[PDB]
């Protein structure tokens, strides 16, 4: 609370180590599905269903430009790529697929990375 200051993380890399996981992520080989925009005016249905689409190249663009405040709301966008996949494309699906391995392999950079 006021005057009463919680010690915090020093978050003067966090900038650095998200476009190095977002780097890694975007040389994935599974990484194809997600690396550009859904094109929107190409896919029935993504436009009404999926209400907030996300992409990489959309992360890197807002990351390289100041639009996330921290680092929880860049790896609230990363999520929202595969939470999205997950509505639109079945999980027996080569893009269902690349999207839970996708997943799994950003949240375990995240842990190693971050989790101390
Ligand atoms: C992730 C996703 N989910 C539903 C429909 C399509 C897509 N991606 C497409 C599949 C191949 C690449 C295109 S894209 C994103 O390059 O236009």
């Amino acid at each position: 609370s006021m005057s009463v200051k919680k010690p915090k993380r020093d978050d003067s890399k966090d900038l650095a180590l998200c476009s190095m996981i977002l780097t890694e992520m975007e040389t994935h080989e599974d990484a194809w599905p997600f690396l550009l925009p859904v094109n929107l005016k190409l896919v029935p249905g993504y436009k009404k269903v999926i209400k907030k689409p996300m992409d990489f190249s959309t992360i890197r663009e807002k990351l390289s430009s100041g639009q996330y405040p921290n680092l929880e709301t860049f790896a609230l966008d990363v999520r929202l790529v595969f939470d999205n996949c997950e509505t639109f494309n079945e999980d027996d699906s080569d893009i269902g697929r690349a999207g839970h391995n996708m997943r799994k392999y950003f949240e375990k950079k995240w842990t190693d990375t971050f989790k101390v």
